[PDB]
């Protein structure tokens, strides 16, 4: 492969809320954190205060927070990295991901930008199973199962 | 492994322009195209008209267009950037050079007019480079020495 996917950056308004939820939901473990930045990093992410590299499966997730006064929601209309899709290994795991989401939502340990619950697990013309959930930032994750 | 990254969705306001730039810049190939959607898809992406799966490297990109507000918003929670690892320092130079070649070609329109950053080196020799796609979305190229 000419290149390889390395990490996705997740910008949040509440880093500690996101870190806790990502660890419990995805099983992320922390590889490092950073609070001192290059000029270049600060020019791409003005006001960044803390950055953490998380890891789950093959996925690296850099979660960071920038100094801000307000806490806006995501804007659905604008060009964007709109969703991230993870593949599961069985229809049973799809149900488990859905149940685990509701369990974390009902636990009262996290704040969520949106009130929206998970979709049902749906099947398409080819047997593919789909599930969409939102992280605590209102960002969309898709779970899929490929027969 | 509990799960595996499958694809990233990129939402655009001009699908044709994105398809061309992603193909030329990343070497993507169009695996398939779709213009008929399930009720679930239409509920998550109201107004979606066309969806395309592109493949480059070990990455699947689902580029899609809904209704023809431009410009990403920088302050909101978001998937803020995607980082791709390269194989050599010379390839970092190449990615920068090829970004500029495409930008200056006139073949594409860009939401923002910002050029690529310099290539910078951290205390461990790791190289970083940032560019924007035609939608103004950020791509990071890195090189991590052995
Ligand atoms: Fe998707
Ligand atoms: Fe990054």
């Amino acid at each position: 492969h000419a290149f390889r996917f390395h990490h996705i950056g997740v910008q949040t308004s509440d880093l500690e809320n996101s870190l806790g939820w990502y660890r419990e939901f995805f099983g992320c473990e922390q590889n490092w954190s950073l609070e001192k930045f290059s000029d270049l990093t600060r020019s791409r992410l003005p006001g960044i205060t803390r950055l953490v590299e998380l890891a789950a499966g093959d996925l690296r997730i850099h979660v960071f927070e920038r100094a801000a006064d307000a806490t806006p929601a995501p804007v659905a209309e604008v060009p964007q990295f709109q969703h991230l899709c993870l593949a599961t290994r069985s229809p049973e795991e799809m149900t488990e991901w859905r149940d685990r989401w509701l369990e974390l939502y009902e636990s009262g340990r996290y704040t969520f930008v949106r009130d929206e619950g998970p979709t049902d697990i749906v099947v398409d013309e080819d047997g593919v199973l789909s599930l969409y959930v939102l992280d605590v930032n209102g960002l969309e994750y898709e779970f899929t199962y490929l027969p």
